[PDB]
């Protein structure tokens, strides 16, 4: 992607 900042905060739930 051209955009990114976070990575989804769903990523910790792993």
């Amino acid at each position: 992607g051209r955009k990114r900042r976070q990575a989804s905060m769903t990523e910790f739930y792993h």
